[PDB]
């Protein structure tokens, strides 16, 4: 009936990952409610299950020399970027076998958040994540272990979208990336974006936030 929200603020990717794993263990054990972690990461490139070297424009060493951290991870999708101004959410939820349904629910929650800003967004029939026209507003890539999810979504609120240019997604996609800031012509407070995400999750999943 409930889900727990934890706002971690700004957290390095590696430590946040370790925290995801600890939260995940507790949810698997039935010793913690379904938990939505909300946070930001310092500039980082991650490479998921479908990622290859082709997804990096420069060598890995260039990224580390130029202010990015870089990690290979087990979530769905290929390459992505997280940085300040991007609201990262990790729903660590007991989804069982129904992962496709879970993805659709994350998508729906993000579509609701965009609608709250007067923005028409859609999952699209063909591209992972949530899109506004030809541009990706929110990336989505999860992992599921022992029936509990981790990783999650990355909603561009005030992201430096220029940082996406150095990575090269593969497969079916639209043309670009966008953010609430870009669509609205002004920065949106991160505290507010978090609140709207919590409300949307509460509505879509039918759970009370604590
Ligand atoms: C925490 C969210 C990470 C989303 C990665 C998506 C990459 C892709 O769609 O290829």
């Amino acid at each position: 009936m409930e889900f727990l929200v934890e706002d971690l603020g700004l957290v390095p990717y590696g430590e946040a990952w370790a925290y995801q794993k600890r939260v995940h263990r507790e949810v698997v054990a039935g010793n913690r409610p379904p938990t939505l972690l909300l946070l930001e990461h310092p500039r980082v490139i991650t490479l998921g299950r479908k990622a290859t070297g082709e997804n990096l424009l420069f060598p890995e060493s260039w990224y580390r020399e130029n202010g990015f951290e870089l990690y290979w991870v087990e979530r769905g999708g290929d390459v992505t970027y997280h940085g300040p101004g991007q609201l990262v959410g990790y729903p660590i939820f007991p989804v069982g076998r129904e992962v496709r349904r879970f993805l659709r629910q994350i998508e729906e929650a993000i579509v609701r958040v965009a609608a709250g800003y007067g923005i028409s967004a859609y999952p699209t029939p063909g591209y992972a994540g949530v899109w506004v026209g030809e541009d990706k507003l929110c990336a989505i890539g999860v992992a599921v272990k022992e029936g509990v999810s981790f990783h999650g979504f990355a909603l561009n609120v005030n992201t430096d979208l220029n940082d996406f240019t150095v990575i090269v997604p593969c497969g079916l996609k639209g043309k670009g990336v966008t953010s609430l800031e870009k669509l609205l012509g002004r920065k949106v407070p991160m505290e507010e974006a978090k609140a709207r995400v919590v409300a949307a999750f509460a509505e879509v999943f039918g759970l009370r936030p604590v």
